[PDB]
């Protein structure tokens, strides 16, 4: 297994506009394809939040796990 | 659609780095090691590295980004 969960963040279409590896029980800063840093809360079951309301329309997508 | 969602996956199966790879580019993109892989990437997310990945690591194509 791995330390955090890989994250990309969705635009509302459907396209990655910024991807990192969220730290399991930590907020880790993610930056989309506008500079925009986000930072995403990622539990043990690879939930994902951020500490802001993502765009209308975006999401954000857990990809498996993935290490630092 | 400018590029295809990278991973690189280690031996465990386990992503060590992510990025976005330009469609007909090489892009670089990095892992957990410091160390930096030019990732070729098609427009159907085929991908493949300038130089050769550590034994048993892979490439993965997460679908479309844009850079």
């Amino acid at each position: 297994q791995g330390t955090g969960c890989s994250v990309e963040i969705i635009n509302s279409n459907q396209v990655s506009v910024g991807s990192g590896c969220a730290r399991i029980n930590s907020v880790t800063n993610i930056g989309d394809n506008q500079g925009r840093r986000w930072g995403v809360l990622a539990n043990s079951s690879c939930g994902l939040s951020t500490t802001q309301n993502l765009p209308s329309g975006w999401s954000l997508r857990q990809t498996g796990f993935c290490n630092a």
